[PDB]
């Protein structure tokens, strides 16, 4: 993986679960 990849996950992850939370 490459840092690249990696915050951009981050990015994704953060971006959907600060959207929405399961709760």
């Amino acid at each position: 993986e490459t840092p690249a990849q990696r915050q951009a996950r981050l990015l994704r992850m953060s971006a959907y679960a600060a959207k929405r939370q399961a709760s």
